[PDB]
């Protein structure tokens, strides 16, 4: 535990290890996807030329992922050896002017560096919606609106996660030896918060909310909930398809307390009828076993486990000195948590792959018990059907590869789904 040690080269080659391991993953699914033709369990309920196309929106999505890997290191490995975080702190400062001038600049730094990190993605994020998925008739927005979205999630991001910064910031400053109970309790209320604000207050500026026209479907899902327990608000038909035509469903609810059940617009038009129902079965299944309880539990702990290590890199760091000790236009007096925090997230990157296994797995048999669930209320037949016709209209992959299926999906694969139920 002490302040000199090589950081810019441990960094790099972090960096670069999980890239190549991250790289090796996507290979191994990219020869998959190009070389296999059949299915075992899936030979019969999957179209040969809807198969294909489905080949091919996975490959496009393999080459953009590998070339947005090597853009994101790119791009880190020379901000690391080129010291570009010191220069965007000074040229912040700079733009500061009405004094109104204080101690936490870091808000500063932080507000240029994520207008950056937006202007240097935006490229990535106009090929994938107005190339990769135009390509494949997946996405239905305007330049127009895809601008707007992202000065509404920029504006937002400063609106209220400068507040929420600032005194997660300050909360070091009244603690700076007994810190981590502290900002542990902080982050825990921030997340309650946080699951009650978004979808009541933030999501209508995205999305029209509209109740569920009263009648059949309404009547089903009403029974179902009645069924197996209490937990129904009232059902929302969001207008996802001014996005893309991607199907999900959801419920927010301040757990636990009434729960309000979210349905995708393209996802009540037909592709699901009413087998609407037996995906439901499955969203609830994950409210019956207490999952949410498991996940904020596992998530805790993660949260414990990161700032028990801050503790021991919060004090020196290689980069601008903060109270000339040999280089230029630095930074000086009080050290800023914020830098010490990013700096130390990408020293984890290891222990945040391993974390990925655990997380992915723990999702994957949650999803899982769920399903075994539905099959419980008898929507195993329903909820099947359901499954294939998702994968077929959003061309999801076929047949994939254990290990990067084991780092990537969340959710096991459909024929992996369906082997546990038919
Ligand atoms: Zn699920």
């Amino acid at each position: 535990d002490r302040p000199t040690i090589p950081w810019k080269l441990i960094i790099s080659a972090f960096s670069i290890a999980q890239f190549s391991f991250e790289s090796y993953l996507t290979y191994r699914q990219y020869q998959k996807l190009s070389e296999t033709k059949l299915p075992p369990v899936l030979e019969d309920e999957i179209d040969d030329e809807t198969f294909h196309k489905s080949r091919n929106y996975s490959r496009a999505k393999a080459k953009f992922s590998i070339f947005s890997d090597i853009y994101n290191l790119a791009q880190k490995l020379v901000f690391i050896k080129y010291d570009f975080f010191p220069k965007i702190w000074h040229m912040a400062v700079t733009l500061s002017n009405a004094m109104v001038s204080t101690v936490a600049q870091s808000l500063c730094f932080l507000g240029l560096l994520s207008s950056m990190s937006t202007l240097v993605d935006l490229p990535l994020s106009y090929y994938s919606h107005f190339v990769l998925e135009e390509k494949f008739g997946f996405n239905k927005l305007t330049v127009k609106l895809w601008i707007t979205d992202m000065i509404k999630s920029l504006t937002l991001a400063y609106a209220i996660g400068g507040p929420i910064l600032y005194l997660f910031l300050k909360i070091f400053d009244k603690f700076p030896t007994d810190f981590l109970w502290y900002i542990m309790v902080f982050l825990f209320v921030v997340q309650i918060l946080a699951m009650t604000i978004i979808p009541v207050f933030i999501m209508p500026l995205f999305n029209k909310f509209t109740p569920l026209e009263d009648g059949e479907l309404k009547k089903s899902i009403e029974s179902l909930a009645d069924r197996v327990g209490f937990p129904l608000d009232k059902i929302f038909v969001i207008d996802g398809s001014k996005r893309s035509s991607h199907s999900n469903a959801y419920f927010t609810g301040l757990p636990f307390t009434s729960k309000r059940i979210v349905l995708f617009d393209t996802l009540v038009n037909s592709n699901s009828t009413d087998e609407i129902t037996a995906v439901l079965a499955h969203e609830i299944g994950h409210w019956q076993k207490n999952h949410i309880v498991n996940m904020v539990i596992f998530s805790q702990l993660h949260t414990f486990l990161i700032f028990s290590l801050f503790t021991s890199i919060y004090r020196n760091s290689s980069f601008y000195n903060t109270f000339s000790g040999f280089v230029d236009p630095v930074i000086t007096k009080e050290f800023p948590i914020i830098i010490g925090f990013m700096l130390f997230n990408d020293l984890l990157t290891p222990l945040e792959c391993a974390m990925q296994f655990i997380m992915s797995l723990i999702s994957r048999t949650h999803e899982y018990q769920a399903d075994a669930y539905a099959k419980k209320l008898g929507y195993k037949q329903n909820l099947c059907r359901a499954l294939i016709d998702l994968q077929i209209k959003n061309l999801s992959t076929m047949n994939v590869d254990p290990l990067y299926s084991s780092y990537h999906y969340s959710h096991p694969t459909l024929a992996e789904r369906l082997t546990a139920l038919d």
